[PDB]
């Protein structure tokens, strides 16, 4: 068939039209000449809200907050050149994560394409490898077809970013050509059957375990029903659940089965459970470096059961890019996690209870909290303590919350420390790490969920990266609340010093403004708090405060994020807590650093 | 023939002592995991200084203005993933401009490379198209061979970004065996064939014009010689935008900047000309307007064997590229300004060529509408005051700017004479380039009074490295000339989009608190009558300080050549016309703009 529907109209009001097509109600973007004829087309338009930063790498980043927000793909309109290539670390950054983002990059005329003319880049080049798809459109002919091929590989398979490049002269020009229908509109009998038959293997075998562990990531979160059938199989079977970093939210911590979150920084309980396990029940996870610890020490319980042919791992995983890419799995069940749960569910033997098993848990529990220096009088406020408390009060107020941060320390606490119940309710950069994720990302996050309290626990180094769309939080009408653990210096890098590198903190100490007056510059309610005896009040008067804000605590500083596991160590060859042992630390550290630190 | 001096060290050690040997005094950077064993190799390091920005687009743009004022190549060095990502707009940027930098990236440790691992990202493919050139060290038997190859390939032929990405395992390692020394340490005839043929072609000149860019100041003589072929052979010289400072606009026979928004006078000249004289210069798209429609004169005058066009370019793939020329002169065009000289008769006059051009002198001037009373302070008129009271203060000025329309007003009203002292985005067109290149300059020239000419919007951009100024010790005087909009786009809405003005409006901050918050002294100006007053403290405070003067909106910068227009076919300035287009616009956005 063909549609004439079009016929009449430029690029830019094809693009329009397209958007409300694809159910896109919010764009995040920047004007340039490039995409002038897109912008001219979207001015004034009301099918959907437009949001705009200081900066471009902003307008990447509150896309991809807002995608994990509201599970719809973040949408990006830039110019040609610098337009560009400012978004290419929000897009390595959603390559990395797996958010759904769709980014359209003006680009100069094609006929000046190659010229090394004004504001010409190659991005289609530069892209390519941190983004699922990408591709320059030719015609306008073609423009319907590639706008919706970018939608559908942005949001099917794992989620993922897709870039596509606008010549100016494609979308200021004007149809004048019928399209095919199809261009323009928005399962194997025996796939099905294998699919099947690997779920049959994997509850045969999920029936047979003794010590099962739920190793869950995010894409359980992928899916509405993800949260509700994870917990149905864990009560069912009597299965402990640890999450990664991006799995937290997906189970309710509350529960006794919670493990909480394993890895480098992980409960030593849940690393525990995982190096003891007989069967490790992968569930939307992709075995990152951050978990596994040294891999030829990983899950060596699942390793000796799979030898024994009486356990293993089974991998439910939605891209055969990461089926088997860093262990051997025993059995891989293809496709959307939730929907493989569900099909399996009737074959899964309820379980009365595992006694043992959770017995030697709750030891572990028991033996290895999230312990840390706490609070002495006169001494600074810990961030492990900010965390506690805030997590509480926002907690209490009874609203929907969701937690935003940078990259460092101050993540890895507000992980540690939160206590997750509600799923997308924690929006964090894990797989590329990009520090200044944490305010554009809450700005984004806070367009997608209007309603939602939005936290942005930030560490002083990440905010500056990004602290200039602080403006665009106040223009964009988001009342945000800012949270920024200062320490004075970039915790996590300082923390590796610390160990490996005899306390020697090269550059990694860069001098603050004055936080609350560059908040009221900006145009936001600032406040500052220091002494112990006035946190409270001030986390109350930061979470009640009714438009955007921005309250910084002077935190305690070179204070390590533990348990911790690194280098060649397994993840059971932690590091623990230990008070002698930190009071030690800082007295070597005062005389390597000549009192510097 | 083997040299052992690197043996014992690590990886990291290594880089801290080429970076002695290339003569390198300052290092742009950020930390990062990856990077660590050489953070922890050049800590408290006497080998150079260590300039550390909140933002690594910062640290790439600070090695741009750093190079841009030394004439030495710009250091970077950052962490892998985002560290690496965000370098890639300085990177792009410095591509497009020419300008020497070596960017060393942190790498996850080859054993983790290709599994998806923390913070990992294709570098090497990602900057294949910003880059000259790029490797990826697999050991550290290899690290010194190739950071001598980055240096030079940046250095080289036309001046460009180059990026060694680094895996921490290999600055880890320590180098066991000894190295080749050699990687250690840092035709002719059809050349003056076409010097001959260059020299003959300009005597037969009657209406020549010389066409100077970026590429004369690759070289400390090129200003010198420059001005020697133009008073030799009594020639009118017009520079690009980058090739701003080389000339000096004093001397009677300067043209003054040409292009899309040049001097009306200095596209004239080119389109009447007979003969062209392209130093140094790639007859970008906004410099030659509808390429079909340039150079008229030459091209008939080419047609005659009479004239045409000389082009002195050092990189073949740009000879030829944007319009046919009749003599190429390849390599360094100082070098080949030089070995031509002798062969040009000193012309003594040309009466009636420079009897035309002051002709259009006098009718065609950066025109605009002044100031009235009760009316707000101009732009340009800003530019025109700032540029007489830094004059006035004797020392050395450095220029730096953001993009839009107040980049292009501080190119045509200010009096440039000085090469080195105009550092500006032109090619990519960076917004949020101005402060971090203007501290990247005053590092490199702390004597110098260093001032960054910005826009509103462009300043949002990067504004956070402030406080980095402070931290670097660099008194940079930021100017701001605020019309709370995107000047360069909403004029270009106003004349090819019916004044539909689609968000080109950003909030600001207050640019005087963030100045304090920042740490800096902040000064604002509203009042025509303040002006002066305000721009003299400005230039005298000691230590970095910002300046925000709020300007007229909606100012279109004129003259201007767009679309299939020729040079000599662009829009000039008229006060009345300017009436109208106010309240054409006013009656269109219902009284908001
Ligand atoms: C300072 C710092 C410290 C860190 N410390 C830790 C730590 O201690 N512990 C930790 O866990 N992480 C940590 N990380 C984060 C870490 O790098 C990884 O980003 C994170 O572990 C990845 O978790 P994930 O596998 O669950 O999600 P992803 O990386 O998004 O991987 C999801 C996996 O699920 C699959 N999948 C996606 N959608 C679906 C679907 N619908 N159906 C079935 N399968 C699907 C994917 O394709 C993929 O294989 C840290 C990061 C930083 C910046
Ligand atoms: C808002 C905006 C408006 C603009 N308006 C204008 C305008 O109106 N007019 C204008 O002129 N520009 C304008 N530009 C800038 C413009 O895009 C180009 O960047 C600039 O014209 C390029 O000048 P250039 O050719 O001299 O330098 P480059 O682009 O750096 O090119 C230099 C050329 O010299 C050659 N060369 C380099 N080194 C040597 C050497 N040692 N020996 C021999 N040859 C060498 C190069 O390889 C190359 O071909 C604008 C930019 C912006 C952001
Ligand atoms: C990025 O610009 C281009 O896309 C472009 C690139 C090369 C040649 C011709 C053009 S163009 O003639 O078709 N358009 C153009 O120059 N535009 C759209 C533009 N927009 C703005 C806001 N400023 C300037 O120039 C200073 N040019
Ligand atoms: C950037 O990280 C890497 O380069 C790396 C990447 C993949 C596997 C192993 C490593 S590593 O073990 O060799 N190093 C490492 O993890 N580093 C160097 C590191 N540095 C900092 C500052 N934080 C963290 O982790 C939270 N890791
Ligand atoms: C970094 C960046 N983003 C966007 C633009 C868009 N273009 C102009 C010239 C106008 S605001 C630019 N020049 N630089
Ligand atoms: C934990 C990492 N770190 C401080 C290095 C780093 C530098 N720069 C950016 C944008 N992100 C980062 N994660
Ligand atoms: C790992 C990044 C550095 O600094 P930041 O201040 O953002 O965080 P923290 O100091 O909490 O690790
Ligand atoms: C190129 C446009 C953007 O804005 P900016 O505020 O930097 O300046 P101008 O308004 O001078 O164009
Ligand atoms: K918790
Ligand atoms: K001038
Ligand atoms: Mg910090
Ligand atoms: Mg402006």
């Amino acid at each position: 068939d063909m549609d004439t529907s079009f016929v009449g109209l430029t690029g830019g009001q094809i693009f329009n039209e397209m958007m409300s097509r694809q159910n896109v109600d919010t764009v995040f973007g920047y004007p340039g000449g490039a995409i002038l004829p897109v912008y001219d087309a979207i001015h004034n338009s009301d099918k959907f809200n437009f949001v705009l930063p200081k900066h471009e790498q902003g307008a990447g980043h509150m896309a991809e907050g807002y995608a994990r927000a509201s599970g719809k793909p973040g949408v990006v309109l830039v110019t040609s050149g610098p337009g560009a290539t400012n978004v290419v670390t929000p897009m390595a950054d959603a390559f990395a994560d797996g958010i759904p983002m769709v980014v359209f990059t003006g680009q100069v005329p094609t006929s000046a394409i190659g010229t090394d003319a004004f504001q010409e880049a190659d991005v289609v080049g530069i892209s390519r490898s941190c983004t699922k798809w990408n591709v320059m459109v030719k015609s306008v002919e073609e423009l319907p077809l590639r706008i919706n091929e970018a939608f559908e590989i942005a949001t099917s398979g794992r989620p993922g970013p897709v870039l596509v490049d606008l010549p100016k002269d494609v979308t200021a020009a004007i149809l004048r050509n019928p399209i095919p229908t199809k261009t323009t509109l928005p399962t194997s009998r025996a796939q099905d059957e294998f699919v099947m038959q690997s779920i049959n293997k994997a509850a045969d075998l999920i029936n047979l375990a003794k010590k099962p562990v739920l190793y869950v990531g995010a894409g359980i979160l992928n899916h509405a029903d993800g949260p509700r059938l994870l917990k149905e199989l864990s009560d069912r079977a009597q299965i402990p659940v640890t999450t990664t970093l991006q799995g937290l939210g997906s189970f309710d911590q509350e529960d006794p089965k919670s493990l909480d979150m394993l890895g480098m920084h992980g409960c030593a309980t849940a690393n525990l459970a995982v190096q003891n396990a007989d069967l490790i029940i992968a569930v939307g996870a992709r075995f990152d470096d951050r978990v596994t610890g040294n891999i030829s020490k990983f899950a060596p319980e699942a390793r000796r059961a799979a030898a024994e042919g009486r356990g293993g791992i089974i991998h439910f995983e939605v891209s055969p890019k990461n089926i088997n890419k860093v262990v051997q799995t025993q059995i891989a069940v293809e496709g959307d996690a939730t929907t493989n749960l569900g099909k399996m569910m009737s074959k899964i033997f309820p379980v009365k209870e595992r006694s043992e098993w959770f017995a030697q848990i709750n030891k572990w529990k028991k033996e290895y909290p999230y312990a840390y220096m706490e609070e002495t009088p006169g001494s600074k406020i810990k961030p492990q303590t900010v965390i506690k408390k805030l997590s509480k009060v926002a907690n209490d107020t009874g609203r929907h919350v969701i937690v935003t941060t940078g990259v460092g320390q101050h993540q890895m606490w507000a992980a540690q420390h939160w206590t997750w119940r509600n799923p997308h309710t924690f929006i964090t950069s894990g797989g590329l790490g990009t520090m200044g994720y944490g305010l554009p990302a809450a700005i984004g996050a806070q367009v997608a969920k209007p309603e939602s309290l939005v936290i942005d626990i930030d560490g002083d180094a990440s905010f500056n990266m990004t602290l200039t769309e602080l403006s665009s939080a106040v223009q964009a009408g988001t009342p945000v609340k800012i949270l920024i653990l200062n320490n004075e210096e970039q915790g996590m890098v300082t923390q590796w010093q610390s160990l490996f590198y005899e306390h020697r903190y090269s550059h990694t100490h860069q001098l603050n403004p004055d936080f609350i007056k560059l908040a009221e510059a900006m145009g936001l309610k600032g406040l500052r708090v220091k002494k112990q005896e006035e946190l409270d009040a001030k986390l109350k008067e930061f979470v009640s405060t009714k438009g955007p804000v921005l309250l910084e605590v002077e935190v305690d500083k070179k204070v390590p994020v533990l348990p911790m596991v690194a280098g060649g160590s397994g993840l059971d060859e932690f590091i623990n807590f230990d008070p002698e042992v930190e009071r030690q630390q800082t007295e070597l550290r005062h005389k390597r650093t000549g009192g510097k630190h």
